[PDB]
């Protein structure tokens, strides 16, 4: 009469795995997604359920303080038919009972506790089933980040390789980088993350109970990358000296920087800089299901104080003498989030710029985010979350003025830079990069344009000698090669003109530092000829640029056009990107789920000296479980090739991006990638 | 005592097909690959094998006349341990005999008969045992088409859908191709495709004989595309008015073609141009296993009867006189088939160009190849089919002649035309565009080309008023749009010059023909001032060009500039493709084998005009068994977006090249692609 029930072999099904999208992570330790129905497995030896005999309720627990009212602690009893947290018996056959979990939409983000409290009226007990992690589901309707879109769904969420968009503007190249978020440990590695954040160490029960919010979830996954003081995710130097650590640009992928962070205690690791901040902060946030897509801006006002209006003062050659001054980055990377705002006036769903990287600001030093990238189209700056940083940084005006020789300056016309330009992010399902560009602003010189400006109180800015002048490149110049840059003016006055150019280019890096000058001519007496284009060329060689070079390979060529009767000041500025030489890829054997698979990475190498220390890093998500590095042996010379072969297990089917970087004494941090695709066994 | 040997449910395993790589061909019949051994087990009702009992051979014929020596006809003992037709015996278990048959490497391709003789000493019987279809094996070392890179067999092979490349040579397009080799029948149409060539007709026993070689089955192949008279695969018109028939330009995947061909009778399909008579050509020979590529060759001497010098006599405004006189191709296509010559001195084994447009020569109309593209790099010319016509189509040298006003022509200089210009082709594993120029030609100037080109007794052609033009477009030009295109003049002489500068833009198809201008500017006084450039603008209107416009979208402009002072002539001429509004591709619902995948397409007009009637035609392979055609019900607008979705079942796991085409009344052939990923079930 009455008998205790007894339970055993508590199984949760990885076939719901696959259901959650979440095959990948299913790694012994069942990882499901909010809002959406999970199965479970209950085996006992008796009475398979005897409902009419035994009442029993779950509970679960997530925090390390778990709260009824804080939607932290939840527990629910089980009934046949449907707070949201509901189980629910779907079947029931031999000594198995087959159960069907409800989270609600709403329910906070961590690991979850699981304990079954089963009391059948007289005596019972209570005992933990097992753990699981709740995450943020894409394809749940009325969860926060929710995407209409199938295919929207798996870049933004399930694709771990993507492009960081970077260059130049005139011509942009896409960095393969490797996000992982499914790689093995590293969801653990996000929880970590998230656990150490200052807001859990003030308070853990405020902050697991206020994770359930995208928003509040972004702004600490942004913050944890090098942002806030004591703890974060990476440490930045920008002074081009990574002799201590990986270099900034030497990264492929964000598993390694995760993975050295969690095994190295906590410590920020080795170097890191805005792409850098952005892709682990995507990583982190695709692991947790919130869609999120790393964005470049080209032309970036970043470090300015939310400042609509930049003012550069120069001298007679037309180089910036601003000692306090923060020059315009030539790209500055973010990240975009998809989510609802519930705490703003509705209608600013969607991408949430979250800037990863620490801005300069009145208060202080830290990142902003998450802004509605609507309000920056809009200009409404009074939008909650550093909309007025973001914005200025794609909408300010940039003013240059020249020195005059006698007390005070004069302005000077460039119509060369725009800022806020060519912003771009990998397109969903493709390689291409999509130009995002209109997401940020409004067509210049529309009506909404300028409605959009006057909500940011922010009108200003457009001309008053009807010449031009724009920086040429003709055809590429690859890297580790003496090349040919031309300053085309173009005169369509009756006026002939006697004039003053001054060309000089350096090697500056991606966020404005200039180096010192690779190039320089410098003519005073240029003969213009009425209605005629004129070309003076700048000859800029290796050996002038290679100790002064960037990882990034920008070299910046400034021109300054002066007319002496009018006195009139023409600025014209563009930054070159040195193209690195091609990796060839190639696959050799059958490619096919958990079978050796051998990958032969080559490249040419291009300088007039021999290259030293030769190492190739290759990375894939889905292609190897580690990061694989192989180590040349002897010095590659100015003729030779280099090439080697790393063999690769792959464990998943279907796509993937092998990214590999080669890194010289000489030569550092080229990059490649080639698409895999992986059958089944 | 010795009891007769009776067989039942012969069974020829369909496992083999994926060690042959031909499982998407083995639907309901056996297709292997010859060189490697296939699986094949046989059910008895009896006694399993009774060796010291019964002996039994096997007998294959493939042809109507099979021939022992001709090697049509074999007849081969088993044997436990292996002429190279080899049956042997793995293993026996139960009722069941498991054998492995090996086929020789120059077998000849072609549908087999199997039958087996079994005569267990006094009595036995005879019966045919099934059908199975030989093909060219890529992967078996010392087949004559043999790939030592798997990736480079999988592409050349396996993959059915490529890119042809199109468009201007300064401005190169993709145009996406589903070759679908491997779509259901189509084995057996290039089957019926070899057995009613010529060759067959006048003596079946000889060609089925001769049908092991891949050169015999390539010259056969191509021929059978278009080249011959009687029967054919393809019909060509080039007048720009395909009423009656599909469009050159409309076809999207050559499946439908041959589909086409073989259901209605064997009448030439439609209408066809040289890059769909490469396509089909390279989807029969891809079918039959030969690793073939469909290349593209820019600014073309195509029609040229084997001519290294074209000369051309021009008017005052440079518009070229000549009523005989053939242009220069835009662009043209041909295929490239990877084997083995053992007819010609070795060391040509490779890539063989086979040219299947058929073209003009003085002992009749015929298409070119297979010659080794060593030999069109190295000028031997001797080689043994077709040599001089290709050689001559990549090298050729083009001669302007200006007519002066009083009696003779003056000649003029035009760097801006060189012919064999960006030869492309797929890549491997890719979409990027392979440059594959410097197979057919050594670099220009080099000691390697000059020995080659003597190798070819052409040694002539480099110059003898410091003055240069080219034509420049600046940003992009969409097709349906008027756009403005340059004419760039370079003076780097101390001589002010006026000169007369004649500007003709011209619609034109991509075999050269030429229709009436769409864009004209003369200048009979333009003052050239010194060491200066001079762009003049020339405005295309869509207007002016709507009606004679290509489906190409090909647009020539021609610039003359004549010096009167030294009566110097400079010629300048440049093809632009007008670009056709991007296709914009949704793929809807999760991707899997058998599960229904809704693709949407749409594009937005960019015409003045609306658009009436329009089609958008959608296929795969491995995507769709069938072409999806939709058809628009009303016109769509000069604003208005055409978007309409189809259903699509893939049968298909795997990487697949979906094609779409969207034709309209004032649109034509605007095409896109997109790669889709089908997971398993
Ligand atoms: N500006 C720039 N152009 C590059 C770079 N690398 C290659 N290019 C080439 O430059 C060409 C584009 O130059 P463009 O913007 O048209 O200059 P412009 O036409 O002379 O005014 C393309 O053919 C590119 O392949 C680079 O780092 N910067
Ligand atoms: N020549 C040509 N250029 C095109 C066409 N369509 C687009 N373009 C654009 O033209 C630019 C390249 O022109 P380019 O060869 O550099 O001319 P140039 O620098 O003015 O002498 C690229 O930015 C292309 O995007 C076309 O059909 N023909
Ligand atoms: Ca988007
Ligand atoms: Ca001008
Ligand atoms: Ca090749
Ligand atoms: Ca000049």
């Amino acid at each position: 009469a009455e008998e205790l029930v007894l339970e055993r072999c508590d199984l949760e099904l990885e076939t719901n795995g696959r259901d959650h999208h979440t095959a990948d992570l299913c790694r012994e330790k069942l990882v499901v997604r909010r809002g959406q129905p999970f199965w479970l497995t209950l085996h006992f030896e008796g009475r398979n359920y005897e409902a009419s005999v035994d009442s029993l309720t779950f509970s679960v627990v997530t925090g390390p303080a778990p709260s009824q009212e804080a939607g932290t602690k939840a527990r629910f009893p089980l009934r046949d038919a449907v707070g949201d947290w509901t189980a629910t018996v779907v079947d029931q056959q031999d000594c198995t009972l087959s159960l069907q979990l409800t989270t609600p939409a709403n329910a906070p983000i961590g690991l979850y506790r699981l304990s079954l409290e089963a009391s059948t009226g007289y005596q019972g007990s209570s005992f933990v089933l097992g753990h699981f992690i709740l995450l943020f589901n894409a394809w749940c309707p009325a969860d926060a980040v929710y995407l209409d879109s199938e295919e929207e769904r798996q870049e933004y969420v399930l694709t771990q390789q993507g492009f960081i968009y970077q260059g130049s503007a005139k011509f942009i190249k896409n960095i393969p980088w490797n996000f992982g978020q499914f790689e093995d440990g590293i969801l653990d590695i996000c929880l970590i993350l998230l656990d150490v954040n200052p807001k859990f160490l003030k308070n853990a029960g405020r902050d697991c109970s206020r994770r359930s919010s995208p928003v509040y979830v972004g702004r600490v996954v942004s913050g944890m990358v090098n942002c806030n003081d004591d703890q974060g995710v990476l440490l930045g130097r920008w002074d081009n000296n990574y002799g201590d650590g990986v270099s900034p640009m030497s990264w492929i992928g964000s598993v390694d920087i995760l993975r050295r962070w969690k095994n190295h205690g906590c410590q920020r690791v080795k170097y890191g800089q805005c792409w850098v901040f952005a892709a682990v902060a995507c990583t982190v946030l695709r692991c947790l299901g919130i869609p999120t897509r790393v964005v470049t801006n080209y032309n970036s006002a970043h470090d300015q104080n939310s400042n609509l209006l930049i003012e550069y003062f120069r001298n007679e050659f037309g180089e910036i003498q601003g000692d306090k001054s923060e020059m315009i980055w030539n790209f500055h990377c973010w990240v975009e989030s998809w989510m609802t705002r519930p705490d703003l006036q509705p209608g600013y769903e969607g991408w949430q710029a979250l800037d990863p990287t620490p801005q300069e600001k009145s208060e202080g030093t830290y990142c902003c985010g998450p802004v509605p990238v609507r309000a920056i189209k809009e200009g409404d700056l009074s939008t909650k979350y550093d909309a007025p940083f973001v914005f200025a940084e794609v909408n300010a005006d940039v003013v240059d003025w020249i020195q005059q020789d006698d007390g005070s300056v004069h302005k000077s016309i460039n119509r060369s830079l725009i800022v806020g330009l060519k912003i771009s992010t990998k397109s969903v399902g493709r390689d291409e990069r999509e130009d995002i560009t209109h997401t940020y602003k409004y067509p210049e010189g529309s009506s909404e344009e300028r409605e959009a400006f006057t909500r940011a109180n922010h009108l200003n800015k457009a001309e008053k000698t009807g010449m031009a002048m724009r920086i040429r490149v003709g055809q590429s110049m690859n890297m580790g090669s003496d090349f040919d840059v031309f300053a085309h003016i173009t005169n369509n006055t009756a006026e002939e003109y006697v004039c003053r150019l001054l060309l000089c280019a350096r090697t500056v890096s991606y966020n404005g530092i200039l180096g010192p000058e690779c190039g320089t001519k410098y003519l005073l007496n240029l003969n213009l000829e009425p209605f005629s284009e004129k070309s003076v060329p700048l000859c800029i060689l290796y050996e002038k640029y290679r100790d002064c070079l960037t990882e990034s390979n920008l070299i910046k060529v400034r021109a300054l056009l002066v007319e002496p009767v009018i006195n009139s000041y023409l600025l014209a500025e563009r930054d070159l990107y040195l193209e690195n030489p091609e990796i060839k890829i190639r696959i050799l054997g059958e490619p096919k789920q958990k079978r050796k698979l051998v990958a032969e990475v080559s490249l040419q190498n291009p300088l007039p000296v021999a290259l030293e220390g030769c190492t190739f890093t290759v990375e894939g998500a889905g292609l190897t479980e580690e990061q694989k590095t192989v180590e040349i042996p002897d010095p590659v010379e100015a003729g030779e090739e280099v090439k080697v072969r790393m063999d690769l297990l792959p464990l998943h089917m279907g796509l993937h991006k092998l990214v590999v970087n080669f890194e010289s004494d000489k030569l550092k941090a080229v990059k490649g990638f080639r698409n895999v695709i992986i059958g089944p066994a």
